[PDB]
Order: structure tokens, then sequence, then C-alpha cells
């Protein structure tokens, strides 16, 4: 339930920028939101994604906002995309 995501910035580094512990009903929304005071960039502008260890280089869309992590499948130890 608690997920532990490692975060990346691909359009800036191609390492892994921090870690973040998020509920599995953590809406993509909130996600942006959180990101967004994170990065000072706005909501609306952010484009997320994710990599599963499993499958690397794949990445898995996280569109519609008002969907929940666990919802698109995203598991513990996953990579969040984070783009603007």
């Amino acid at each position: 339930q608690l997920l532990t995501l490692k975060i990346k910035y691909p359009h800036q580094l191609d390492q892994k920028v921090l870690e973040k512990q998020l509920p599995g009903s953590m809406t993509i929304q909130k996600v942006k939101g959180l990101l967004s005071r994170l990065l000072k960039v706005p909501v609306s502008d952010l484009l997320l994604s994710y990599e599963s260890p499993k499958k690397p280089g794949r990445e898995i869309e996280l569109e519609n906002d008002l969907k929940s992590l666990q919802f698109y499948s995203v598991e513990n130890g996953d990579c969040l995309l984070v783009r603007w």
C-alpha cells in the first residue's frame, strides 16, 4: 500500500534524483500537486509515466489524473519519470 518510488527527470539527468514514499491510493493529480510544489512548475504542465525494473526502458503512461497509482499497477520500487 505504501509505495517507495524513485524519481527521475529524464530531460535533466539519467540518474534517479530522489526517493519518495507515496500511498498506493494516491491519485496522479495529487502526485502532480506534490511535485509541483517541489519543482515550482504547474500541475497542468507535468507529464508522468513510470518504469518497472522487470521491463527496463519501457515507459507506462499515467494520463488520467483522477486515477490512483495502484490502479495503474505502480509497485514498490518502481521509477517515476517526471517531465515538464
